[PDB]
């Protein structure tokens, strides 16, 4: 569904702290509630020597903000990883400069229209218009129906409260 | 995929304590590890007045056994519920006597061959052959490739260690 991947990515380079500045889903319900399925906040990204992608993220669950740790296994394509689970789910890195922003999407494979959410990761808790634009441009073709945006205050808060 | 549902079920009646005596999946990887995707242990089932199905279960995660709480929303069919999440996943109650055992399956809808696990819930931490048989019979048509069985000792242990 996602027809953008960035060429010649250096996954080890996207290691560190990230701020989920914004997010978008193809179905309102994927992000609607606080406990909505794909409403996750990225704490940090750590690539493993083997070239896999460990993701740290907060997630509102059962009444309170819960930390979570995920492993996305590399595949033959550098910018595409698969996180270990049910129904099959692929992570795609669309574009990044390693030091400012990162656009990446997650889709459940088959005919994922009933599965796709993208985020705009930034390094600092500032609103980066330049980044927001590339996000908005990237999603332009994408069949998104919900879009969230967070402010610096919220970004320095657990689960962006 | 699952062509067995039990007629005239009384969901309020399946409330209480349950022991996951055994489990089966259509893909070895759904149950292979300790951290395998569908390797969940049922603590108890609580139906809500509205007719929904709250499931309590343990799950080995990130190195230790974690408690988890799930809500399966009723649908027009009494024995079929949908738990609130990504990729779409349906819970089916195949057969039960409320007081001894419960057979129920979980499948991700579409062409779920890459999605189906069933369990044999019992009320006591004893091995119930009668129950095991109905489980084994029910699964007979089902394309299962992994099957686990737990002993009383394990059943009185968190995450069946
Ligand atoms: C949607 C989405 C992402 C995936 C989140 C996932 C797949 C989290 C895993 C959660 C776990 C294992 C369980 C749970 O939430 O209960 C990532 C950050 C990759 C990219 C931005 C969009
Ligand atoms: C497979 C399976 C079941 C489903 C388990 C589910 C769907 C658990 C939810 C887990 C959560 C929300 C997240 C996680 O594991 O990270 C039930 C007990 C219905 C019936 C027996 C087979």
């Amino acid at each position: 569904i996602v027809t953008q991947t960035m060429k010649g990515l250096d996954i080890q380079k996207v290691a560190g702290t990230w701020y989920s500045l914004a997010m978008a889903a193809s179905d309102i319900s994927l992000l609607d509630a606080q406990s909505a399925p794909l409403r996750v906040y990225v704490e940090e990204l750590k690539p493993t020597p083997e070239g896999d992608l460990e993701i740290l993220l907060q997630k509102w669950e059962n009444g309170e903000c819960a930390q979570k740790k995920i492993i996305a296994e590399k595949t033959k394509i550098p910018a595409v990883f698969k996180i270990d689970a049910l129904n099959e789910n692929k992570v795609l890195v669309l574009d990044t400069d390693y030091k400012k922003y990162l656009l990446f999407c997650m889709e459940n494979s088959a005919e994922p229209e009933q599965s796709l959410a993208c985020q705009c990761l930034v390094r600092t808790p500032e609103v980066d218009d330049e980044a927001l634009e590339k996000f908005d441009k990237a999603l332009k073709a994408l069949p998104m129906h919900i879009r969230l945006s967070f402010n610096p205050t919220q970004l320095e808060e657990q689960c962006h409260i």
